[PDB]
């Protein structure tokens, strides 16, 4: 019960999962609401890995401070998982503290059109549903459209840590956030594929709020078939 919830917007909290795996946790106002948001860091030899920005300049900031103060060690590289705000928002942050920043090439198209932060290089071998590759220290694994046409997720084979971002839902939201980007048509198959890519997969880690196995698949599939049922 100790993964945090306790974070003012600005600041950012990181959470060890295992040797060498964190997430970070922070937060975002919208409309009204404070909304947790999390990423990963994966340590690799003697840099750092990171998985998806804070969720805007500031809190991306706050984050390679916070980076700097309880781990010490670099950034060498960012991978963002989507074109969304919470995923690239802060990218620029990243790039003026001298971090190489990845997204597939389809992430940055859209992040290009929605005039969000576009990361610099662009990932091979990932475009069509079903393909994986290893990017230093984890695997980027393109389940096929779902929360977005472009997510990724993201394995850490030496800790069995798989990280969903915004493709996999936390248990205790049971109704859909923002779809207006989704396949929901496709969702179920795209979890499906995760399902059958990473079943040993001990810890799960939604985009947004508190970590848990891969029940957090099929309860996100739930939502997702009830959202399109709706009526
Ligand atoms: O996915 C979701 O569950 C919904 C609802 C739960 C939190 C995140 N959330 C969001 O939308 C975020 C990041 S995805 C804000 C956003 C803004 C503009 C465009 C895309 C996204
Ligand atoms: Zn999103
Ligand atoms: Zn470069
Ligand atoms: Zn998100
Ligand atoms: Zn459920």
């Amino acid at each position: 019960g100790e993964y945090p919830t306790e974070i003012p917007v600005g600041e950012v909290r990181l959470y060890q999962i295992a040797d060498g795996v964190w997430s970070h946790i922070a937060t975002q106002s919208f409309d009204g609401a404070v909304y947790p948001s999390n990423g990963l860091i994966v340590r690799d030899g003697d840099e750092l890995l990171l998985i998806d920005t804070a969720w805007g300049a500031k809190n991306t900031a706050a984050l390679l401070a916070e980076i700097e103060k309880q781990i010490g060690l670099p950034v060498t590289r960012a991978v963002s998982t989507h074109f969304h705000d919470d995923r690239v928002g802060g990218v620029d942050v990243l790039r003026a503290a001298g971090v190489a920043t990845y997204a597939s090439p389809s992430t940055r198209r859209l992040a290009e059109v929605e005039g969000n932060e576009i990361p610099t290089h662009s990932l091979e071998g990932l475009s069509s549903s079903g393909d994986a590759v290893r990017f230093g220290p984890v695997e980027l694994f393109y389940p096929g459209a779902a929360h977005s046409t472009d997510n990724l997720v993201v394995y850490v084979p030496s800790a069995s840590v798989l990280y969903g971002g915004c493709a996999i839902y936390e248990l205790s939201r049971t109704s859909a956030g923002n779809v207006a980007d989704a396949d929901l048509a496709e969702w179920p198959t795209s979890i499906e594929r995760i399902q059958q890519h990473y079943p040993e997969a001990q810890f799960v880690i939604p985009g947004h709020g508190l970590p848990g196995g891969l029940d957090l698949l099929k309860h996100t599939t739930n939502v997702v078939k009830a959202h399109t049922n709706r009526s």
